[PDB]
């Protein structure tokens, strides 16, 4: 018999109360601009995969990020553009300012604000205890908002996050992998970076939802406050299960597999073993105790789950006694 169902514990039915135009990507008509009301100045050091610019428009002289889209279905542009729009003027969100082609190549591109090119990698491996509470304060009001408007990222991590650490701002970016959430609809597994992909996604679980970004957020600040990145160093994305295996113990995982009734790939049968729960205190030393603290270790053991539905919802975690400081101090500002 199949796997069992799965519906979100939050906004499960906001697109369904929408118009159809809302998630209906396929049937949006793109007004496509002329990318030559831009210049680009140089290229963003974004990966191999990415054709990421800094430019500037003409008409104003304002600076701006122009994203290339490489070679993809129109789908997945389409989506991206409806979700990015869907999105524009959410709290630390990146906006959208223009959708254009090259006249010549006819090359599609998404132009964005302007951001400082400082992703959070290259930052969050040296952030005191009160900016990691703050940055991953910042972090939640964009998955809490993205979640509340009816779509999951599915590619949270270092590398899309842009921090302007001088001005303390923040902006989630990269909404490739983005999808709406829809009650049922089973999705494909293949999105996310190995380091953070949840357990849903490598058993082969598709009925997923929103909480899929709240693990990917718990790697994140696993990662930060172990200074151990990654957390969860799998070689490929079997042993990537069993790394996870290895922390959160094997009768979770199998007690997991039997409530959603999940058909477990047979190579997983001889090397997820047998492991206990660990307590995170394994994984403190003397040059990350300063960023552990007791609301820290229950604030990440309540994202890292097997179980999507037992993870913290983005709200729930932005009530977590580990930000009531930031809190505090958000309101006294
Ligand atoms: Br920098 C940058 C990189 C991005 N990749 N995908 N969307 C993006 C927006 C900005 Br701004």
């Amino acid at each position: 018999s199949g796997p069992v169902p799965s519906r979100a514990r939050v906004y499960t039915d906001v697109n369904t109360h929408r118009p159809r135009e809302y998630w209906d990507y396929e049937s949006h008509v793109v007004e496509w601009g002329n990318q030559d009301d831009y210049q680009l100045v140089r290229k963003l050091g974004r990966g191999k995969y990415s054709e990421v610019f800094e430019a500037i428009n003409i008409t104003n002289n304002e600076k701006v990020v122009v994203k290339i889209l490489k070679p993809v279905k129109k789908k997945k542009i389409k989506r991206e553009i409806k979700i990015l729009e869907n999105l524009r003027g959410g709290p630390n969100i990146i906006t959208l300012a223009d959708i254009v082609k090259d006249p010549v190549s006819r090359t599609p591109a998404l132009v964005f604000e302007h951001v400082n090119n400082t992703d959070f990698k290259q930052l969050y491996q040296t952030l005191t205890d009160y900016d990691i509470r703050f940055y991953m304060y910042e972090i939640l009001k964009a998955l809490d908002y993205c979640h509340s408007m009816g779509i999951m990222h599915r590619d949270v991590k270092p590398h899309n996050v842009m921090i302007d650490h001088e001005h303390r701002k923040l902006r989630l970016i990269d909404w490739g992998l983005a999808e709406f959430y829809h009650p049922g609809q089973e999705y494909n597994v293949r999105v996310a970076s190995r380091y953070f992909k949840g357990p849903e996604l490598l058993v082969d679980y598709q009925m997923y939802d929103y909480s899929l970004d709240m693990w990917s957020l718990g790697c994140m600040l696993a990662s930060m406050i172990f200074r151990k990145e990654p957390f969860f160093h799998g070689h490929d994305n079997y042993d990537q299960l069993v790394r996870i295996a290895k922390v959160l113990g094997t009768e979770d995982l199998y007690d997991y597999i039997d409530k959603y009734n999940i058909e477990l790939d047979p190579r997983f049968n001889d090397i997820l073993g047998r492991h206990s729960r660990k307590r995170w205190e394994r994984f403190v030393h003397s040059e990350n105790q300063h960023l552990v603290s007791p609301e820290a270790l229950d604030f990440l053991d309540k994202l890292l789950r097997y179980d999507h539905q037992s993870r913290l919802t983005a709200r729930e975690a932005m009530e977590h006694p580990y930000f009531y400081t930031v809190v505090k101090d958000q309101a006294r500002m």
